[PDB]
């Protein structure tokens, strides 16, 4: 076995502290990675508040990115050296897998929140497993069907949060919404998840292109980025406004705040026959409200999307080839911090100065 | 002009009373038909009540089925002596209408509620064109559009249903759910509306066919129309029931009492990626609320239904075609009045012994 | 009546000349339109040749494009001075137009191609009603559903076109292949349908965008609109090059010359899964050739298109409104010619060096 | 290792011989099987006759079923005892399997008509893992991704078919051409595969059910299996016929003759917007013909279909249920001969007599 340093989560709310472990050689399928960096992302925060019952104390980190260093017997489709993007865990063989929707798998809940693999077995030496990465460490296994390979043309430690946040808002528009050309859109919420999915309805070829936010470097940021329209929902009524520039309505739409009453917002705004994906999640538990005859008269349709409902194997690269193009330029939403600065990344992102940190550990 | 009998609905909740009216000759692409029957939808009594809008006094009536007696001068594709059925209200030149979208049409609360024509006449001599039809008459104007040509092969009084409550259900489970085979679907509320989209999930293949209601003949309806399984909602927890009989959840759900607290029980009872259409509809503002992680993490869709989203010229016939092979059966929900005993169908509906009544008038 | 000047096709191949006709008022929901300019379109010189019989003689040109002079009676939604594009004939009203599928519509070959109206009877005193308007002159009656309102804000004598030509071949690619963002696209040949639907995958995020032919110059202006990659097919094997650059097969595919050989190697060229598109037409029946296996093992569909699948009164706006934002330079495929010069501008089209005329009549 | 039981294709044409080899135990994510019975399928008998490359000598057999024996160590969703269906051979790591498409996966050929595993070892000791089980034996070795589990309520030895020639044509209709409620469908070749069809056509609701082919006792179980209309393509033109009874051509429809100058006449037969559906084949380059106007103007679609294009770890059960419930009686083109009689069991597959034979074998 190998040691190494990982940032730990010692219990309800603790910080990040760097500690030295071991980790095994791989087996089966599984995959041993060098990470260069690994993105952070708010789901790692909200699991540290325990508003998700990922026990601790425990190794998080779910967007890596690094290089294979050892590969199992079985494992067919990667070798040592590649550079690849570790993604969230799918089982690969259930009925959601078979059919195209690993993000549904029926093992969800298991691969990635439980905190440990299929018996209880931990691969570190302290709860791991998370995502099936547990990359805010200098050494991550993952699985075959989790790890991706990526060019070694374009610079590794920015990929990372492909296998989350720019997949989950680029995915919600391409997959799962499917944005027409010369239609219109708007992303409820301009953070990093929101302005992924601005960047692909660019790429879509719709005409009109919102963003909705409380903080106002976010909302220049976003226009900055292409946005035909900006609006401030503290100092605007943002139904009326959306309704007047799309001339009775939006086509198409993204929750991602997580806030109930915003969410009812959405399903308002939206013109005969759109269509409003809910990525963003409130607390265990709550419910949101949407008005009836409004829905039904209009033909509505309100749906559910987890990390934006492609193949990740397919998708991330496809992502990767359109910035290279420079048609998906998301390395704007970036700033890079120290891995001793790990918990000043958690803070940044929590201001709304910083959208996406990327802790860089090589 | 022609004089004519028809029931008219004087002021709120007011019985309808048989009165001496006048109506003209078409124009344009009008038709002018000699009814032989029309259905009774609870529709037609929310509005007496006034739960909407409509302008009273009028003559409402809205599932029509009579014999052509005069068409316009532009009607091209309809002549005197068809046998039809009168379908609601449309356009046929906006947006959603020509792209196969009618139930859609930027004109639909105008078309069939307004209670007028495009300038504020009326043709009958007292508002009127109610659904663009109002058919509680022995005489009815409609457009060539709203007019469909069926069969002279079936008796034409069972027929007038066709134009709204059995082409709810049926199209919600065909056009807009679209059932697949081998698949589980239910049916929240086991009336006329209901019931046809049990017998058209029949008719999709599906291999789990549940209803769910609170008046137990109605549930011994279904079960004689084929459903594996009937729930009491009174008696037993539906959500746990049908979780258990689809090992999970259903695959589809059609939500038709308009009670939102059952509606939420019918998105939580969604299996993985399920699909709920929305018929049924509460008060002019109420909301209902939906748990948002559990329909995140599922997948889940929810959707908005008017008239089944087909195109009536298609589908009616469709229908017409699927009982004369005997593949759809919805003359089993019917029950025969008299003209002058409209105000005792009304009160059979409400109580639930009565399905889908049938005022026969020629 | 008023009298005009229009171009007259006498005879089998026949040059056109200008001849003093008479053009009728307007009735039910026809339109009466001052042209001020008619593309030109490869379809009005196939019909002179006689390769379709459209009974000479006649009025041709089925790319117009004028300001509204009347308007009929029962005609809702278009005025007096309005501003349109002139598209194909549809009845509104079978099957195929109630379902959002107007090019599709059961008189398809009747009201564009008989040489009359529904009787026999001609609106110019001479066959006439060429693709529901013929177009080559000074005035044009046309019908409600064929007249496109467009806005005041650009040129009007740039947008007959729209009509026919761009609308096949952008419409392809959105409506009826359905390109997608970070695909592979092919265009076999490179005249105005091919160029547009280049312009249109430009649109729909394709990563690599192909075009084949053999005239030189139509591939120098490809490449400028934007092709990544550029084949002449007379110098080159297009189907292996083809499957180089898209490592395996393309996604996507439009046939656009109307030749069977070339047709085949389109269906060739395809990778696992890929579809090709079929506008360009050879003799009335002739066929082409596809190879089993090779079809059926990589799951390929061929399919047939009409003036590019969409609802014109959608979509012509949307392509419009795309051209504003600039996104789609469909400008750069014209050049104007007089009235007098039309015999020169069919010449110039044949030979290839005038991508899309337009005949400057006002 | 074990000993058992195998017949040998030895040479181009040859016939089969029982001959005494060896099997391996299982590994990585490999299943141990011991067969009670194996269809008979077309397929067999044209790789024996050579018209498609699979190297001589070896064992074939690709419809079997039969009982878990003993799993591999990483095998984690089957268990000894289980009862099995072995289905073709895919990779499931690759574009195709992973977005829900594994008939499509880019190591089809290899990993079913190769003769061998990945390196080149064979698992029996002459020629293996055909179709990734060579089961005309009485122990078959497979994968876990194409060994699927069924109830053990059902005899076991009647549904090895359905990894192959049933689900081909159920699967055509139900998941590629998706035939919909009162529409019409043909299905041209009255094998086991055509029929089957039919039978699924029944389950997705259509109203007209059509079968056409040459040998007659076919043509009279099909209609006792439930088709609407018979038609023998020796004695009438098949095309008209087609066209008279659907009123202008069929919406749906299926080629399985693998005859070039049937799939001309069946894509001439379908009517406005229909579509056909290729799973018969000729010899390794064989090309077909189709009318291109005709198809252009019918806005008409031709689609290649390997496998019927579902995932079988879903689609299977799916059968197995629907024929529980008495709506999918396949069990009717079924005929059970000896082992030593399976060259016998080829000669009446050949003459029409027996449409599906199953070798017994435990
Ligand atoms: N479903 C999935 O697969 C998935 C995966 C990724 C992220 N998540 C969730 O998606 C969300 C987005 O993640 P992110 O990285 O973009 O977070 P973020 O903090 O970067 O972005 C969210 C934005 O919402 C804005 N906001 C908050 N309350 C608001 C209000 N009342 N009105 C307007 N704007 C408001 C903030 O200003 C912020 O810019 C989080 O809920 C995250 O946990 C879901
Ligand atoms: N969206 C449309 O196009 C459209 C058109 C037709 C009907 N409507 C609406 O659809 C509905 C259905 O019409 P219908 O003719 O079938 O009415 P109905 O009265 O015949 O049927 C509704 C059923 O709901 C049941 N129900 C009521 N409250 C219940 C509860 N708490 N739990 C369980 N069951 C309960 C009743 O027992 C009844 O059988 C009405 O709301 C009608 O106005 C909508
Ligand atoms: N289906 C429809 O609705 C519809 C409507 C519009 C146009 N049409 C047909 O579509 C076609 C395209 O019209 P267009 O205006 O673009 O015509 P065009 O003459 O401008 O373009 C066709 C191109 O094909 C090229 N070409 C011809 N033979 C070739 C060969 N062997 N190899 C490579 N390239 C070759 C020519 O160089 C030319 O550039 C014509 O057949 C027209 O009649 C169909
Ligand atoms: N694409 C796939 O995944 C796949 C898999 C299974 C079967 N196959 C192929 O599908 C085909 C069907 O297999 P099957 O088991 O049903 O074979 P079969 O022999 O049982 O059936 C084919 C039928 O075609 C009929 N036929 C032959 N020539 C005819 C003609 N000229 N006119 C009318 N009818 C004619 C025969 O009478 C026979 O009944 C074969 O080509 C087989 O190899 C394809
Ligand atoms: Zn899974
Ligand atoms: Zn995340
Ligand atoms: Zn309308
Ligand atoms: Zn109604
Ligand atoms: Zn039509
Ligand atoms: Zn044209
Ligand atoms: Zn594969
Ligand atoms: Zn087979």
């Amino acid at each position: 076995l190998k040691d190494i340093i990982a940032a730990v989560t010692p219990c309800k709310g603790a910080d990040f502290e760097l500690q030295a472990l071991k980790i095994r050689q791989p087996q089966g399928d599984e995959v041993l990675v060098k990470v260069v960096a690994t993105g952070m992302c708010h789901t790692d925060l909200i699991v540290r508040d325990q508003k998700y019952p990922v026990p601790l104390p425990a190794v998080l980190g779910h967007e890596g990115s690094g290089i294979i260093e050892a590969i199992g017997p079985n494992v067919t489709e990667l070798q040592v050296g590649d550079h690849v993007v570790l993604s969230y865990g799918y089982c690969g063989k259930c009925t959601q897998c078979n059919t195209g929707n690993p993000a549904y798998c029926s093992e969800f809940f298991g691969r990635n929140f439980s905190g440990a693999d299929s018996e209880g077995n931990h691969a570190l030496c302290v709860n791991d497993h998370f995502f099936a990465q547990s990359s805010f460490a200098t050494y991550a296994l993952s699985r075959e069907n989790n790890t991706v390979k990526v060019t070694k043309d374009v610079p590794i430690e920015l990929l990372g949060p492909l296998g989350c946040g720019i997949q989950t808002g680029a995915g919600a528009c391409i997959n799962a919404l499917k944005v027409t050309p010369a239609s219109s859109f708007v992303t409820w919420g301009a953070g990093a998840v929101g302005l992924s999915a601005l960047l692909a309805a660019k790429v879509c070829g719709a005409s009109i292109i919102i963003a909705v936010d409380i903080v106002e470097s976010r909302l220049e940021l976003a226009k900055q980025l292409g946005a035909t329209h900006v609006i401030n929902s503290k100092t605007q009524d943002p139904v009326a406004a959306i309704k007047e520039i799309t001339d009775g309505g939006v086509n198409f739409a993204l929750e991602s705040t997580g806030s109930p009453e915003i969410l009812k917002q959405g399903v308002d705004a939206l013109g005969i026959l759109g269509k409003i994906a809910v990525v963003g999640a409130p607390q265990l538990g709550t419910t949101a409200q949407f008005d009836v005859n409004d829905l039904l008269l209009g033909g509505k349709t309100i749906l559910g999307v987890v990390e934006g409902s492609g193949s990740p194997k397919k998708f991330i690269p496809e992502l990767v080839r359109l910035y290279q193009q420079g048609k998906f330029p998301f390395d704007q939403l970036v700033k890079f911090y120290a891995f001793d600065e790990i918990n000043q990344a958690a803070i940044d992102s929590r201001k709304g100065i910083t959208l996406k940190p990327i802790i860089k550990i090589a």
